[PDB]
């Protein structure tokens, strides 16, 4: 009741980072970022104290296809090792079956990162040609979406990416961003990342709108009383304009 | 086992009467995006249902004097319906008294107005009086302005509440007609504006989204269906079916 909540999280720019500071920093104050700002607001609104812990396996949370066991922050919640996961944890069907998410504090989707000043305006324009290469970070959520879409355009896109995978799937986002900057290439990625990048790379832009729709939510264990309280607090923060301010604080270049 | 009662409201392209030459029966009276959503949810979760239009014709807002809710929100509070499947906006005041699914569609408040004018933002509207503006009575857009501490929107509510018999309209239908026939701008959700402006080509959206929010399925507080419907929505989203439904109804 006066117990501190254990908050699992993971390093991910600009959601959660170690703060650079002149002053000495102790404990939770060693961290900063959008999710840390959100956590601070939630703790004030709902009146809890907390302890931030970085997740032991450096994973968000997936289910093993052979033994059915979870990992990452999702596993910490399932096992009641954490009270909250405050991180850009995507709200998905498979996860929502095993933990309880708040309503989303951010809604987003897959989109396209490309250089400015071209006539390409959609995923369709990319799908119906071969001169401009395009791809994604190998094994990421975005690539996974394409590997599964039965939507026409996206199925064609995956045909291309899969065949030319040694050429167009990259091992990291920075590798991908450099390819967009130095060659005739477009990168499929989450729109939150694209915005972060385009605020810092004035010669790049998002192409088109969103290709899918999904949200990031605060994770709680199934049955947690904090889930609905956090949802109401998030909705109020949104309506008051405060999450929008928080987003601009951490994303603007 | 037993049919659920589903409350909803007439609002195109979400819910509308299906055109026919002879009377249609029961649920077959209706079509639209939300009618298709309801059908898909019923398939995943395995329930039958009877659609009933909300008895008082309202989305739902709190009466300031006695504190009581009306509309679909009140029907859920009083267990007059099991679900509300409708373009029902998820707001923190409503989430305190009913249980929403996670959102099936995102949206934001924006402005519907005639083309070709110098007006480009809520601020332009707030800072003059010639052009009147309003919203649908007892919906979340009205309630956003009524509660807003943001200076521009607080100003707009001052205007609107002063002239509420005038500028607060009974329905989007009435609001659209007012935009078309008088010097009036309608504060309307962006999804609905996108539908309207594809049909009325002398109308346009002014500015961007004022806020960001979603539509959810409403259930009574504590309903077992709330989390089931959330999981079904995520399945439909990830399968691309919500996107296909949006393409069908916003052509
Ligand atoms: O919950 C999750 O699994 C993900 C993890 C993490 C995923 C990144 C994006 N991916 C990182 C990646 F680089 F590995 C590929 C990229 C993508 O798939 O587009 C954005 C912030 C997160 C959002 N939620
Ligand atoms: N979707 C709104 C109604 C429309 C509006 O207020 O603009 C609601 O749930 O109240
Ligand atoms: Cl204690
Ligand atoms: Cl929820
Ligand atoms: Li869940
Ligand atoms: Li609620």
């Amino acid at each position: 009741s006066n117990r501190s909540l254990i908050v699992t999280t993971i390093l991910e720019e600009p959601y959660v980072l170690f703060k650079k500071s002149d002053k000495p920093l102790y404990g939770n104050d060693r961290f900063e970022g959008y999710c840390i700002d959100l956590l601070r607001e939630l703790s004030t609104i709902l009146g809890f104290t907390y302890e931030i812990r970085l997740v032991e396996d450096g994973k968000y949370g997936a289910q093993d296809d052979v033994n059915g066991q979870w990992n990452g922050m999702v596993r910490e919640l399932i096992d009641h090792k954490a009270d909250l996961a405050v991180a850009p944890l995507t709200i998905t069907y498979v996860r929502e079956k095993v933990i309880d998410f708040s309503k989303p504090f951010m809604t987003l989707g897959i989109s396209i990162l490309y250089r400015k000043g071209t006539p390409i305006d959609s995923a369709d324009d990319l799908a119906k040609q071969t001169k401009i290469e395009y791809g994604a970070v190998e094994d990421g959520s975005t690539m996974t979406f394409f590997k599964k879409s039965k939507i026409s355009t996206y199925d064609k896109m995956w045909a291309f990416m899969s065949s030319r995978r040694q050429s167009v799937l990259v091992k990291s986002s920075e590798e991908g961003i450099q390819r967009v900057l130095t060659s005739d290439y477009a990168l499929l990625m989450e729109s939150t990342t694209i915005e972060f990048v385009t605020q810092r790379n004035c010669n790049l832009t998002q192409i088109g709108g969103l290709i899918d729709s999904k949200g990031y939510g605060v994770g709680t264990p199934m049955g947690s009383p904090y889930r609905d309280k956090i949802t109401i607090a998030i909705l109020q923060l949104q309506e008051e304009g405060k999450l929008h301010m928080m987003k601009e604080k951490w994303w603007r270049g």
